[PDB]
């Protein structure tokens, strides 16, 4: 319930303020933490349903004795569905979504230190991404992924999770602009090289490059599909 | 039931697709759709109140529940609580939100049309925090809703999806800096003139004076809780 919910809430967030716990830390027992909060075991299990469903809480299996409930404070999906539903009325449309990675990678880009980039794991992404067998889908699930990671060269977290959460609709968009796409073997090719001329650009420290670059690989890409017409 | 789940956002998907059901309309019964999309009346119930959680739908229109569940297809909470939770252990900092802020309501000013926003409902917004007598949590907690509230004047209507992602968060985030602050009336004070002008210029279409504003107004009460910090 909301009773459950807030109580729950509120607690998590006293238990890592006071250090008690940590992201990551396992929950007391239903039992135990209802009791705590002083609310039915029924609405206690529903608002940690809820909060798992949402990403704010996690579960893993075979923990025992640990209750197996952790507190993960991931954004989940909630966003991306959101943009994803709004994307098939006339609310929203693709050029909205295109719009919003410019706006976030741009800004990423433009603050980047070169010293703060995950540069081996985006590089990585990419080392997957020239599979000549791997399927369109895939490949702009990890384009997405490249883009994510990239922007943490910035090192603001928040922005960070903010890619993190609008990555399933970004690659949604991707791949459905993608359907009338001629050539997905030349058009893949582009994309890699002009991903490993942007992660140079960020790795040597250019970020105005970087930015520009970013730019320009994200605007080409919704240029082509639209020409192929979609 | 993560078929419950799947079985519902794929059928609300088609809907509005098809043009059968808009956003914000409403949802058939749920012995309707238990039917239809062959999942039990439990694992249904369990799928939507998690939809209503991720912002998908909701039952808090027309006199609550008992109006019945409308889709919204909004971004719910979720990123907010990860945000405030992250922010409490210092995953994410003040900092941090006060740069997002700016990037995103800057944008939505800079690019925005008068005629997109409901102007009036942000002005109501700004007559609540008038009141002297108004703690400063609600306050900041209107104040937060009324940044969202303008927003939806960006030409990109994603913008204020975000920033309502975010709105929750964001007043966290100012009540927290704020408690510190030496004189709450002074700086109420100074931020219902700073609000009154942006909306003024939103108004007004001026895009560019508007933006400039914003940045000085996320930019001065976040150097001024930056300095009345007790140490
Ligand atoms: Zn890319
Ligand atoms: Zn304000």
């Amino acid at each position: 319930s909301v009773k459950a919910h807030e109580s729950v809430m509120d607690w998590v967030t006293e238990e890592l303020r006071s250090g008690r716990l940590k992201i990551g830390d396992h929950l007391p027992s239903e039992r135990a933490l209802s009791e705590t909060l002083g609310v039915s075991r029924s609405s206690l299990r529903e608002a940690l349903r809820v909060l798992e469903a949402l990403g704010t809480i996690s579960t893993a299996t075979g923990s025992g004795p640990r209750s197996g409930t952790i507190i993960t404070a991931a954004p989940g999906q909630a966003l991306s569905l959101s943009v994803t539903l709004q994307l098939v009325t006339n609310q929203v449309g693709h050029h909205d979504i295109y719009e919003t990675r410019q706006l976030l990678e741009g800004w990423a880009a433009l603050h980047s230190s070169a010293e703060r980039g995950d540069w081996d794991v985006a590089e990585a992404l990419l080392e997957k991404m020239d599979d000549p067998s791997l399927p369109l889908e895939d490949f702009l699930r990890f384009d997405a992924e490249f883009h994510v990671v990239i922007s943490k060269g910035a090192e603001n977290p928040l922005i960070s999770t903010l890619m993190e959460a609008l990555r399933l609709s970004v690659a949604d968009h991707t791949v459905a602009r993608a359907r009338a796409l001629p050539d997905w073997r030349a058009t893949s090719a582009r994309l890699q090289k002009e991903h490993r001329a942007i992660l140079a650009a960020l790795r040597a420290g250019e970020s105005t490059v970087a930015a520009t670059l970013i730019k320009e690989h994200i605007e080409g890409y919704y240029e082509e599909t639209a020409a192929a017409e979609a």
